[PDB]
């Protein structure tokens, strides 16, 4: 699959915030929440649609995302639930505000679709 100019550069970001270099920040989203695993009370009462760093790199090299915004949105999408499933003052959210702040920075840069 070929992507458009504008998907590869969301391509290089994606494997930027989720490579070894912000391991301290982005392993907590790098696999989708298993609420069994991590002993979670009524995640899907707060949140309808899960997402995090290894389901976004598989839709986009399928073919799922056609413009960078779709991209963006899955991205955003993954620490919104985050923050208002943990709450702003969590450890995690605070973690994953750095990690965001780190790709909304690289995302400014992409060219139009
Ligand atoms: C992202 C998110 O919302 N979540 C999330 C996702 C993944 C992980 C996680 C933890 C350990 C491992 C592991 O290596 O085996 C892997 C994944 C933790 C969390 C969050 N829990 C959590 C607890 C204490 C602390 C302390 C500092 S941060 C932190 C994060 C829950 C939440 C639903």
């Amino acid at each position: 699959l070929r992507l458009s100019e504008a998907l590869k550069a969301c391509s290089n970001i994606l494997k930027d915030i989720s490579s070894q270099r912000y391991r301290d920040l982005n392993h907590f989203f790098l696999k989708p929440v298993d609420v069994v695993a991590l002993g979670l009370h009524d995640y899907y009462d707060v949140v309808k649609k899960a997402m995090d760093l290894s389901t976004i790199k598989t839709k986009l090299e399928s073919g799922q995302y056609h413009t960078k915004y779709d991209f963006a949105d899955d991205v955003r999408l993954m620490f919104n639930n985050c923050y208002k499933y943990n709450g702003e003052d969590s450890e995690v959210a605070r973690v994953g505000k750095q990690l965001q702040a780190i790709f909304d920075e690289n995302f400014a840069k992409v060219p139009d679709d």
